[PDB]
């Protein structure tokens, strides 16, 4: 069902999240964490404290896809265990913002052909799959972009909701 899932992302905020190759998602799926530079960490913790979600919805520049949402579970944080990252080169790890932890909503990738339809209020209604990292995606539409997932049946939101 989607219940669940509608009640995660009931009033919460959306942003789109853009990396530069899939090592990187592929890291976050697996460990639960995302980093960010520091425009966008700080965007992301005034958000955190905003809202009851914070949903991030990932696009690996250049795949014409979406690979997933995750709900940011805290603020960021240093000193954990670093994250091989694959930086592009010339990019230290300590330009770097600290690590958010997230929880997995969605691993199943969406088409951008797919969302088509779907127009962001905040990026001058241009389609939601344009806009820079960090973009905020309006309530409205995140909300329809996230339902246009395939399901992911190996993830329960019964422990995400008790975060809320
Ligand atoms: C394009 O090369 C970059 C690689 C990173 C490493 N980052 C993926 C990531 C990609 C991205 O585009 N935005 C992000 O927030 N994170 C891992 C820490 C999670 C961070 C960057 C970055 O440029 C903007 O900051």
């Amino acid at each position: 069902g989607t219940s669940k899932l509608k009640y995660v992302l009931q009033d919460a905020r959306f942003f789109l999240i853009k990396s530069n190759n899939h090592e990187n998602v592929s890291l976050a799926k697996a460990k639960g964490v995302w980093s960010t530079l520091p425009v966008n960490e700080k965007k992301l913790n005034l958000a955190f404290r905003s809202a009851r979600s914070v949903i991030l919805i990932f696009s690996v520049r250049e795949s014409g896809k979406f690979q997933g949402f995750a709900r940011l579970s805290s603020e960021s944080h240093h000193g954990g265990s670093p994250i091989h990252w694959v930086l592009p080169a010339g990019m230290s790890a300590k330009m770097l913002g600290g690590v958010f932890k997230i929880d997995w909503i969605c691993r199943r990738e969406l088409p951008f052909t797919k969302s088509a339809h779907l127009t962001n209020p905040w990026n001058e209604h241009k389609p939601v799959k344009i806009g820079r990292d960090g973009q905020e995606i309006e309530l409205e539409c995140g909300t329809q972009l996230c339902l246009l997932f395939p399901p992911d049946e190996s993830i329960d939101l019964y422990q995400v909701i008790h975060k809320m």
